């Protein structure tokens, strides 16, 4: 654009709650943001709306019928369009376990769409995972992390692979974590039967993210705490959680938030390709997924295979279920849905502040998305 | 009575860490506490020792060969003498699940020792329980909480029953919790297969304590969190934890401390009658117990017969495993072993402060007890441990 001055009764910047607030947008940047009456006459008076920074979804597999694992322009476009429509202005595309050949093709294909700007990075969830915690993955393809293949895969992405999930109990997992962190890649722990001690070792080797805490993860036990306690204990780790109301009980979300504090939890969707569509049978990598009432299940089991949630939905549920008063709930959920995930992944600092890119979301009273701006242009006007 | 002046390199009062510190004792009361040099020449300089308030053990079954469930002067005296020598200056004696007539006799007999001053209260850990997990005491006598029997048992205690463990899923549990709170008794949640929702209902009905969190309790599951999460979530609840290194992993104790904060965890021993006994085989109530390297087992079996922890041991393990630097660790451990449990049970607020009873413990640099004072007199005088 050129000159936009927005007002709204509430503006959350990432670190403060402005009531009322205003933002001045020039081209694709925020030039200025503040509380009270605006420094000039406003162009857009949003009224009784809440403005938050754009949502930063760092772990999702598709949407609107599109699968990121397809690594085609059409499927990526329809996934990006749906999530962007719901306020996810930054997206890390996740790949499920795959054979070496398909992995290179998928990484190369997605890396092109990063460079094109459709997605902001690649997450490799697999193949270096535990077969005991596979879920919606093909366990046959999981393998020990080999430093030759890791280098080949990172070479193919040309710096666009941002995060790799590792099962810390596989042979060569601790070397692979060091190898990833030397390449500037975030090492995440997930899909693992690791003990407390093995997860603690992975953290000391440089893992800094917990992949959807409590899902595909050994449970907490009084004598063997398991990975979830190692991950919540260490302040260097940002834990992911899927708060769609299906993957973990809301009281678990509340418990972990209590434990790790406001800066150490990231909300994610793990959205699959049926997000935004109708019910039926779908595809995730090389698997068939039956979505019944929006609940994704691997065809023929009881295993939930991913969510059908957008960041707008998990934001709303975080606010409702975090147990804090409304204003504090909004502030917390903005840290979890915008600030913490961008920080954890080395992404452009989320936040509405002078010089930041103008990515923001307008929420109505019920906290539904009414507008979405990305790079200073309305995606949803 | 005259004023005794004590000095030590470090005095923890329950809220402050004084370095150096001093305390003035008159009769059985603390007169004054302060930092720096004493007001006069001290009657005893404890030197390079750390003084803490007396330990408050709110859940234990015996020690030194005595079972509180015996409800005799001889068994209670032996248990009290053992734990007192390791710094527990306040004790709440626990009874396991028992038959209705045996329950009344045990309560009646322990109430007399409350009135005599050997113990400070009674905890009924049973019979209104409902778990078969390891830790179950006598599950064939577990039964629904009948308000008639509760009134009869509370009457028998003449106000000395301070805590009652309730499994929240039994018919009548929520009513029993309301009945206990109205009678001024603490309702604890424990020995239960209750869901998260059923436990949160018990908390809304007035339960304020979790009986040895994670032990004898449904575990945490991602879709059914179980009672431990309801108990850690609610600020009204003080959770018990047995930190002897065996009942819960040290990192679980850190996790829970990190979750609930410094005010909401109590260290307990759940000590059984073999606590503090030398290696050997012993007749303790209805069981032959074999003690090997301080671990008690029923003779002829590999099965561990419960905790043999003293408050001295759990305090030292709490300081070692809480993951804080030493001074912050001592300050947390004093809250968990002294202030939080006394407050949860409505006991005389622990702490070395003007007006408080003179109950304190002297520890060396290894955090071993070297002296114990209770009501202004040395139970264990410095050097005699
Ligand atoms: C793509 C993928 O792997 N998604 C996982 C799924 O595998 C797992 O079954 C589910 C719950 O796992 P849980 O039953 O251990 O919580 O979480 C995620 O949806
Ligand atoms: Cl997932
Ligand atoms: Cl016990
Ligand atoms: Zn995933
Ligand atoms: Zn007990």
């Amino acid at each position: 654009g050129s000159h936009m001055l927005l007002t709204a009764d509430t503006v959350l910047t990432g670190t403060e709650l402005l009531r009322p607030g205003w933002l001045e947008i020039a081209s694709d940047r925020v030039v200025a943001v503040g509380a009270g009456a605006p420094p000039a006459q406003a162009d857009r008076n949003l009224g009784a709306a809440t403005v938050v920074p754009g949502f930063v979804d760092t772990h999702l597999h598709g949407g609107g019928g599109g699968n990121f694992s397809a690594a085609t322009d059409d499927e990526t476009a329809r996934a990006v369009a749906l999530h962007r429509a719901h306020g996810s202005t930054t997206l890390v595309a996740s790949l499920v376990t795959a054979g070496p050949e398909d992995l290179l093709r998928q990484v190369s294909g997605l890396a092109r769409q990063v460079r094109a700007g459709l997605i902001d990075g690649i997450h490799l969830e697999g193949p270096w995972l535990s077969t005991l915690r596979c879920g919606a993955h093909q366990p046959v393809l999981m393998r020990d992390p080999d430093p030759g293949e890791i280098g080949r895969v990172l070479d193919a992405g040309e710096g666009t692979v941002r995060m790799v999930t590792i099962a810390p109990e596989r042979d060569g997992a601790l070397a692979a974590i060091a190898q990833l962190v030397n390449a500037g890649v975030v090492a995440a722990v997930g899909h693992t039967e690791a003990t407390y001690d093995q997860t603690r070792a992975a953290i000391d080797a440089g893992a800094t993210v917990g992949t959807h805490l409590f899902n595909a993860m050994r449970p907490i036990d009084r004598r063997e705490p398991g990975p979830a306690v190692a991950l919540t204990e260490d302040s260097r780790v940002t834990v992911e959680m899927i708060v769609d109301g299906v993957h973990v009980a809301p009281a678990i979300y509340r418990h972990i938030t209590q434990t790790v504090g406001p800066e150490r939890l990231s909300l994610i969707t793990a959205a699959m390709a049926a997000t935004g569509m109708s019910d039926g049978v779908y595809r995730l990598g090389p698997l068939d997924i039956d979505v019944v009432a929006g609940v994704a299940r691997v065809a023929g089991t009881d295993t939930i295979a991913g969510s059908t949630a957008t960041m707008e939905q998990v934001f709303r549920l975080a606010v409702a279920h975090c147990g804090l008063p409304r204003d504090d709930a909004l502030s917390l959920a903005v840290r979890q849905a915008c600030v913490n995930p961008a920080r954890a992944l080395g992404l452009p600092a989320a936040g509405l502040a002078a010089g930041a890119r103008a990515d923001l979301v307008v929420l109505d009273h019920d906290l539904a998305v009414t507008a979405v701006m990305r790079a200073g242009e309305w995606v949803v006007t």
